[PDB]
């Protein structure tokens, strides 16, 4: 169901963010607003890659905003859908800083 | 060098063919000016792809919506259908700045 699916994707993002070495080489320093479209409503999360924290909310001036459907997120996570294909199919909506967006695409 | 010249001309002819194909009054979602910087061994080839007016010109635009910096061989492969824009990004082959919405809308239309 929706809640288990959302919880799963968020825990996976939290694991990846926690795996970053704060002092190691880093390219993606920004705050990402994540809007997850679900059949029930939108789940709103803040992925702060500068401070390395993931919190629920809507950040005031995110560097990048990402809006994507839940099922597509799960597909990208399990590698049944590539980011380039998701892009080609118009499955991701972005606003904000193109540089930070491109650098994110490189590390997913 | 002739090899570089032919590759650049081919890239630009292809972009011009594509932009000339667009119906000015049909559905359009990529309305912006893209600065295209193509790195070669002979220096940077600088081109303005204006998708608002649907013109391609050599030059450096003062304030483009998106700047795209890409190597010659990668840009050749992208224009020749052998490298997808998507895989280019994943591989870190494109440098972007500016408007993410317009960058993504462009990745959708090719
Ligand atoms: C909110 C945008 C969509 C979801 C963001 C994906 C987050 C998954 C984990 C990202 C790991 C970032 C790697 C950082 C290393 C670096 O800065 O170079
Ligand atoms: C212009 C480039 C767009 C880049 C944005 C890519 C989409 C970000 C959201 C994809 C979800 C990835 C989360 C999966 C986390 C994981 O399983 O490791
Ligand atoms: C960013 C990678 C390379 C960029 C080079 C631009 C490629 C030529 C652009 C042609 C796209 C024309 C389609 C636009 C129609 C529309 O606005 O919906």
């Amino acid at each position: 169901g929706i809640r288990m699916s959302v919880e799963t994707i968020i825990e996976r993002i939290k694991a990846r963010v926690g795996a970053v070495d704060p002092n190691g080489p880093r390219k993606v320093l920004g705050v990402f607003q994540l809007n997850i479209k679900t059949a029930s409503g939108v789940e709103q999360w803040i992925v702060d890659l500068k401070q390395l924290k993931v919190d629920q909310g809507v950040f005031a001036s995110p560097d990048v905003t990402v809006t994507v459907g839940l099922e597509d997120m799960l597909a990208i996570s399990g590698k049944t859908l590539t980011v380039g294909d998701a892009l080609k199919q118009g499955k991701i909506e972005l606003s904000g800083d193109a540089d930070l967006a491109a650098k994110l695409a490189e590390v997913i």
